[PDB]
């Protein structure tokens, strides 16, 4: 029901609904910016064929970026990237024991020929992958360009408004 | 004089000519794909004002991506991204002692609000940042989409042609 | 032409001929033990369809193990295992900067449901994956059990024969 | 009382009953698949002679795999493997301070001659060691082959059934 | 309101009020020692222009040290140091997933030309940056020299007064 | 009052009463084995002179081992060792952010000439340092030799008595 | 004979002449800036009394900073700082196996109460510790402030002069 | 033939003659101090039974310490310690890819009950393990106490004699 669109510009993928705690931060940004999007559970290891199918159809469906979150032996971003030339934006989800060090290594260290744009471990990287998608869309949209400029100014204002309290 | 253009679509920046050994791999991809580009030495720490000026002007100049390489306490990608909404693509350059672990941390771990798309440590990341820039351009260019598709066919063919010799 | 068989029991795969320096150590064990084998270049990222096709066909072809080596964002073992129930034996190949730490994380940290048996970084792991494949065959082969036992006696004798020289 | 069998095919060993929180996930898989098994506390450091005896007897008793978990200076899998040619499947149990990095290093880094198939840190690796054991058994059992294929399809269906909720 | 002065000798900066939990330990020391100080939220990424302005003005305002805390891709201390020759004292704030390893790398690994004096991860480093500031001021103040000597003796007395209880 | 003796054979030192949570495990072993001991707060950084004094007097007082715990930039074991030839047994106490990785590096990595026998991070290393002290004392005491032999047999019995419960 | 002064403002210390390859970079800066300095071999572990004597006398002798380099279990900076209130500037020297990771932990992770200002691993940190000492002197010297400003202009000019060559 | 004694006080063990490059540094100290010693190749994985036999016999043979070097999944020190109450002194030998990080984890992280005294990675640790053995013997030998004291005087004198040359 939720997170569907007939003409999405950004897809948000993850291997499990357990990743939603992190990946929902990507979706929050896309909603805030009014970007047509979809969010789907697509597992590299449990849904390998479906992963390949998604990547194959991405460009013809009009996707401009795929945001993909994964943890541990995190293969979903790199394997999507292997099967489409549409930009893939990888979000390392923190793992229980290695705290996303494994996730980060498995995503960022792509060999020459198949890039994955990688962001910070966890909720920061999820939000930033979405913001980065908006920066891609702003390359040919005054609306997204304007919204991103306004977002930065608002962020700057919010930092100015912060207050440090007296020592207790 | 080398690496200038009157209308670049991608800028390739680094803090020192010592970084060229890595960053030349990005320039090689841009030349191969026929992407108008510029390459410049812009140091976060020795040229802070110049860094800010470059980022300020990137959007009005028509840049569609800035590829930025740095090592150690690698601040150039993040501080460019702080000052422009043009996509910033960060390449960790390996450091002498920590082998780019410091570089990678310094670039990828950006807090929410100011994204840097991060690629592999070293030459692989430099080439991939450039290939990723081409994917960005392919969002609204059939020519760049076709060039990427042809590149991938060539890559696949080259992998098929590889040979494993007898044990010696 | 080198490294083919009409009825292999073990397949040795790697993403590039550059991995042969490590993966040849697996092939040496297989030859020593008289195990019918094939060795092939199959890249997760440059040959994704071919990788899936190889895994799909592994069981019907009679393969009892697939030894797969990869480095960096090492996806080949995990994605083979996503597509076959034949045992997959992963060999992390050392990477230029991270020395196989990235390779190891990328292979061993598979989530529940899709196992990869992982061995040491480099040449030791390649030789051990092959020796482990022989242990798998020894489950229902007295011949292979006997060969392993004889290998271990030779190993033990070789250790006993080692000599520690005078200080110089 | 629990976890005994007169003709086990898989042994599940650990140094302490404190390791049961992790290793019970191996036993759950073995039960689900109907694999005859035993689970025992066998400590490398507090029961060294008993560890040797277990390994010595494994093949003649009909064990096809030994799943062994250990944490810290984790020696149990490698020392079992030194004393039997039956497949040894090592599970790094996370340690209090190093979160299983020490465990992983102590298990996976076996030198050439004595392999240990290593799986992910913690409960994922325990479950996967057991799944891998089932894959070994499927090499000569249609029942285990069928059960494993059915398991994979069930996992795929479960991923398809996952739902991402609306933002709250 | 709080943490202002018309003639501060030490500035305490951080990217967010969320960093106060750590950086308040710097302020506690400055208060205890009677050092005129100010504390301000100045974000490298959300307030880049303001960061440059602060550094530009530091010497002429009479600042003798700037204590700056940041976490993750921690750029605030190094970018302040790029824009002033007043001593910059960097405090790595621990990050959620990497526990300040990223913070430390991003601060301490400055290349030749632009130093940042770096202290321990977290509250210990915040307190110590402030103590170090006092040591700088003691170079031309008998009052600060005396206070620092008295502090050290008091610390020594406090350690002498510690009691180890009986086993319970 | 507690943890004094007129003729101790082992001293247990730590920089703060906060280390007692860990170091009390050393004292528990020494009490169990009936070893004359003392435990004292001696800080490398807050009590440097007192640390040197303790080490200077150790041999003439009859100490046979000094167990020293420290965390972070952990200098107490190495500096005791610099000032006495009596065996120094170092226990890395886990730090808040780096979980004792820093503690371990600062203790174990002593250069040639001044050894520190180093044990596991935390309570395990504290207990083991004390057990190791007993092994030193057993070199010339049948009583300590016997007690250590009996301890090992009891440990073996305790491991035998462990029970793995049914799956719930 | 080399590296002495009757009235040094900065002392450069290291545990061995083998550290000179790194620490000479500090001395080069001090010479360039005309800072009266001394350089000495003072080992924490082989010369512990001498280290304490040096720290004790630092303040009365007029020293404004002590630059101290050490590697491995690097105790020299911290133990100097335990014994003087003169600013101590620590330089981690890379170690053979751990590449200065151990050195860095050992120096930077000082507990509250005894600060060490820590710089980058190796030659960069040595040069920066010296440049930081000049910043300390610039607090109450127009001459040293002027020299720093001129250094930064030269740095900036040198960066502008760098050239990126054609691809070969 | 080299490195034998009819009444050794220290045994120096390693899993391969390849380890001699490191372990010879221990033997050099033993020879210098006149300690009766033996050195042997005893492999945990290739000679498991022989390892157990050596440890079983160590105490009745009069050994006062066993120095054991190993790398990678380094089990030799721990498994010796599991089988004897004679002090075991572990030397991590650097591994090809992980540079002894694996070796160190595998040796130092022993659980409560079975201690291994651990020294630095490589040659420094081998020399120090031997020096530590001499400290053990010094507990009830005035000759060995005097030899250690003389060694330390020599070390101190050698440090004083070191010279720092002019800048080139």
């Amino acid at each position: 029901t939720a997170h569907t669109h007939s003409a999405p510009l950004v897809g948000v993928l993850m291997g499990s609904s357990s990743d939603w705690d992190v990946m929902k931060h990507a979706v929050a940004i896309l909603q805030e910016f009014g970007v047509p999007y979809e969010a789907k559970v697509v597992s590299a290891h449990r849904m390998p064929d479906e992963m390949f199918d998604y990547a194959e159809k991405a460009r013809e469906r009009g996707l401009r970026a795929i945001i993909a979150g994964a943890g541990g032996a995190a293969h979903l971003p790199g394997m999507l990237a292997a099967k489409t030339t549409v930009p893939v934006l990888g979000v390392p989800v923190a793992s229980k024991y290695l705290k996303g060090v494994d996730s980060l290594h498995s995503i960022v260290q792509m060999p020459k020929g198949v890039p994955v744009a990688t962001f910070a471990i966890g909720e920061a990287g999820a939000a930033n992958a979405a913001l980065f998608a908006v920066s891609i869309l702003s390359g040919n949209s005054v609306d997204y360009a304007n919204r991103l400029a306004a977002f930065r100014v608002r962020q700057n204002e919010a930092a100015h408004a912060m207050v440090l309290p007296p020592l207790e």
